[PDB]
């Protein structure tokens, strides 16, 4: 039956996930609690009024201890430390980890000590003992008992992995390389300020800033055949949302642009319905705000050099599209709860 | 004497201050130490490379706990707790407090408890007990013994006060209002994220964002005759540096556009040289990047409606100009030192 | 009965007007033709996909000579010269002038020679013989026979005029002054390039650029009692949409903040329903995208100095809100057609 | 000889060219006239004040039909039709064509018909019959008599060619792909507005915008061995200056990251001094503002996947660096002049 759910850290991903879930047709989820480093006041307001999502059209209320949306009432808490959270008493089955701060098996597992059964990191996990899934790529390989702490990977990996999969299943990937042109995030600085990354230290809205990305390697986690076959880098540009992957692969079967486009389109219609969108129209970044899929292939941008060096460009709503997938993963965890 | 100076917090203001100070002709200041949350490497890199100021043209080098600029070595410490600092042992006369977090008389006097004799908050003072000075406005009221904790006020006030002084001295301000169209700062949030000001909580580079400002009440600290006579609001817009003040005052002696521009000009050549720049060219914000002055009167924007309702638009480089003034205020304390 | 309508110049205003009209509950208008300096291809695509409005959710088709939206078929033409347009044969009653280029009584009147009965400039008119209306302020004063060429003023004047009216009717305006902080427009340059205005010549997205505005004077056109009582200036900032008016007036009846807020709210509920919105929530510029009203008063920003110097700040969607008014004016022209 | 030069079109490239030329050590060029759509006033103002370059530090003065810089007077004309120009009577050897509209052999030869002996398009050549040179790449193939109309190619090609040359000379390029993340330019539209490229039709400072580029085919004009071996796409992002090229080539001799960085470095010290800058610091885009070089290799971004799939990231100041190269190309034509 249904599983009870709480959110941890009500930021971009956290509020996106909610609105994604509130838009859902059907569900096996019951959101019931939210924990964030701010009062309920600042919660129910960043929810309704979003610089990027536009205004959430829904009945929204709040008091000191709760917030409420379209009938449904949640519960608000405020513990910087998950070990202190009322998950046992509140019979919390799954916690969505969206603080960005508890991404190790241990930290994410503090929610387990506190009474929760399973935790879903909305971000790559670090260290050992987290199970990583990307919907459309990996999720047939899901067993409730494998991991109490799971990861939905990164927004970038979710864009990249489904395209890698299709390209691989159809032409065989030998090796390749990838660049992501990414809208800045909160991990960057609006002005030159201290950061562990001497580049992310620098004013985000007036720079192209190069940075590292684990995403090309991460595909290995969900497509182990591509282990050591992909590298990459990211470039932060001053957009606030939507991002793009530029993937170049040496492929085993010689092909043409029309054909790799054909197979990507096929997938968008079939094995990848809902995950890959196929765009043949001459569009730009803002046109994909609020798109549900995880990779949006720009077919007119696909390229093939001498039969076997292919390039495809895929867009993604790095916040919203990713949040539809974390929803999906949660629904899957629900349906498969052993 | 020649006084020994420590910089607490090596951010925008902190680094501008060092850059301004190295480019000075003569000085009664010796900068001996710097405390900042990062390491000496991160500090020297952020010092040499600046997105707004461009490259620092100097000989810069660093080891594990010092940076050296043009022969002058300065010790680096990393201590979030000002009570810990070895100011007594390093014979520190003046601490420049530019962390933005010790802005009360008590917070900032942590530096005095640790051995310093005077501290200069590079921001307005919070609460009672700090002494505030705006070079060109009330610096003649500076007395060594008055306060252990002193303030250079805000960039906005430093832009407002000089213009207000000249306007009031020549026509008599009765009451007035001001709006500041301000580049975003590090106190503003990168993307939609929590903040005590729900408006400051929103993505700074995609929003015009209204916030309160103390700047207009503050001018009374330095021009007491204006007490109770000015209020203002601020609107944060997506540029990374240089702001503008839009001042509307009702005035005692009726006047004309030609005449107020005339007095503002006269001032810029005499009583306010170096403090008020007088610009009669059709310029825009970026042209004032690097301007040493505090206020830059845009002369062709001056309006006088029906004799006694005057509007003056004045730009300011909100980091660089302001930082030249903190230098000035530090030099001043040095010369009046007892 | 209904009047037949054509649009001239399918840019921001032109496409906004259409979508506004397509969202309308009821109507006395029948759009039937569109004339723009580009094929129908580029027309039906800039319509559906908008960087600012988001995607137009509606059934949209096009061939070489037409475009079609939700059943309704229009007709596409392409004459840089209105004298060549098929208005006579197409029995065109009203033309919406949105090219920005035919804003004199003569030029706008070329549409008359070509067979149209009335023309509505979506912009201030210049020279003599255009009748200017701002809904909520002036429109009771509308007579079909006064002008064959009418003007809906500017987006800025529409924000300013209703607030001036209410403030005047309640407290008596003596004189005042206004600044608009405006999202850049197509009349600006993305980079430093030649322009009749030496300031609008300069890179719009990385400058605060001062420019002139006729808006404060224009209020005189629709509130002749305020003739010579208002001046102002504009400041272009790098946002793409939403703008703000900052209005400061010396008022005759001494009042308080609560009260001027009270009267503005009253108006938003009554004589100004649909034109003035009253916002008491702590919001930012992006939150008013797609708002229908012409002035959005930010009550928490209202100020009163010594009883009789009042400041109110009003937001506006400079494209969308203005386009709801041009629709309104057109509906009025229809209903009053003598 | 020492040659007489006219500048047709005083825009970004036009003005950079003059600024670059005045800051040159020695010159075989004499600039005698300038043709631009505006007046002499607008030209001198745009020359002194530049949003990207900041203030031109020179003695600048102007009358109705001349500007004077550091003693050197240059005549101003305003003639949209190159056939009209008095190049024969002013004994004009070399016309710098930087209007962006006479880019075919025939369009540009209008200047030859009007009396000039050679024209240099500051952009790629459209169609057959123009000669193309990239300083540092094939300038040794420059022969006075080969073409009346010559080209400096695009900023992107000027960044790509040098890197391509060194990569190919040392490892042997087989085939490859490139993407250019480019600051927006004046060919890009301010807000959503009509254009032949529906993607270039969209607001440049709020969109990542994909457009085609000839840059990768073009490198073959200057490195013929690369004919048919490179393709590319461009992505326009919201910065006003400095771009970056992301180059992926499959290579004949297997190699390692250390070694390609080694050869790129060696080059930057020897065979490509002044053309390729070698940056091993963790920098960002703004740090390359004002860089004289053509390509700036970001050494820590270099990737080599599995021996023969190399990626190099290289920045360029797309206006300033490129304009130093048009100077170079003009000096070159001057020295080889017959
Ligand atoms: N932004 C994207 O596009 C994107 C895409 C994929 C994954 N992610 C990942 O999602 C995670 C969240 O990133 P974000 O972009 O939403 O930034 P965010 O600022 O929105 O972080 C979300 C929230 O966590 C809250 N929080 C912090 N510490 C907390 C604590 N101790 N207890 C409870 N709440 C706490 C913060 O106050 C914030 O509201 C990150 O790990 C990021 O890597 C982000
Ligand atoms: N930016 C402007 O235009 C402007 C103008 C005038 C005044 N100010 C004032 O300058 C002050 C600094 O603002 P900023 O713009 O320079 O932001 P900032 O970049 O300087 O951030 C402040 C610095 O202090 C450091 N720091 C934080 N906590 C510390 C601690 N406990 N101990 C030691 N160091 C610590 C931070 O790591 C950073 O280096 C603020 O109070 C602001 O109001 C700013
Ligand atoms: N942008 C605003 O916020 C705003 C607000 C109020 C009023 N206005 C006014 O609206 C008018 C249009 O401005 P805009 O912002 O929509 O710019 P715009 O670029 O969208 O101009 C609209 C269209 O007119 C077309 N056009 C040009 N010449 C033509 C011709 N000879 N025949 C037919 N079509 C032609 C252009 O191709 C463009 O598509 C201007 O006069 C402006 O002052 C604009
Ligand atoms: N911006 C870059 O990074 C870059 C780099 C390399 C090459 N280019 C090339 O430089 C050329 C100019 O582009 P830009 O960026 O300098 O835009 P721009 O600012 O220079 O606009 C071009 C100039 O030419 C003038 N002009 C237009 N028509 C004219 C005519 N008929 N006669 C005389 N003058 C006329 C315009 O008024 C303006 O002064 C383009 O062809 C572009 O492809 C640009």
């Amino acid at each position: 039956m249904t599983i009870r759910v709480a959110i941890n850290g009500f930021g971009r991903i956290g509020r996106n996930f909610l609105r994604c879930w509130f838009g859902r047709q059907n569900t096996d989820l019951e959101v019931v609690a939210i924990n964030n480093t701010s009062d309920a006041r600042t919660a129910a307001h960043l929810l309704e009024y979003d610089s990027v999502l536009g205004r959430f059209n829904a009945d929204i209320s709040y008091d000191e201890n709760s917030i409420t949306v379209n009938g449904k009432t949640m519960k608000i808490v405020c513990d910087r430390n998950p070990l202190n959270l009322p998950w046992k008493e509140w019979d919390i089955d799954l916690v969505i980890e969206s603080t960005g701060v508890f991404v190790t098996a241990e930290g994410a597992s503090k929610h387990i000590q506190a009474g929760a059964k399973k935790v879903l990191i909305t971000a790559p996990g670090k260290g050992e003992g987290v199970g990583t899934y990307v919907i459309g790529v990996n999720d047939s390989e899901y067993r409730h008992e494998d991991f109490a702490v799971i990861s939905n990977a990164s927004c970038t990996t979710n864009c990249l992995a489904p395209v890698a999969k299709v390209l691989h299943d159809n032409f065989g990937i030998i090796k390749g390389t990838m660049t992501t042109t990414h809208s800045y995030t909160l991990d960057q600085r609006i002005l030159d300020a201290s950061h562990r990354d001497l580049r992310r230290a620098r004013a985000a809205a007036v720079n192209i800033v190069p940075t590292t990305t684990g995403a090309a390697k991460a595909v290995a986690l969900v497509i182990p055949e591509l282990k050591g076959k992909l590298n990459g880098i990211a470039l932060r540009v001053p957009t606030p949302n939507v991002s793009v992957v530029d993937l170049v692969v040496q492929v085993e079967k010689p092909t043409i642009t029309e054909q790799v486009n054909e197979v990507l389109q096929k997938a968008s219609q079939t094995t990848m319905k809902g995950i890959i969108k196929y765009s043949d129209l001459p569009l730009v970044s803002s046109d994909f705000r609020g798109t549900d899929e995880s990779s949006i292939v720009d077919s007119s941008l696909t390229l093939v050099m001498d039969g076997d060096l292919v390039k495809v460009i895929a867009w993604y709503d790095n916040e919203w599209g990713y949040s539809q997938r974390v929803v999906d993963l949660a629904e899957l965890a629900a349906r498969k709860w052993a």
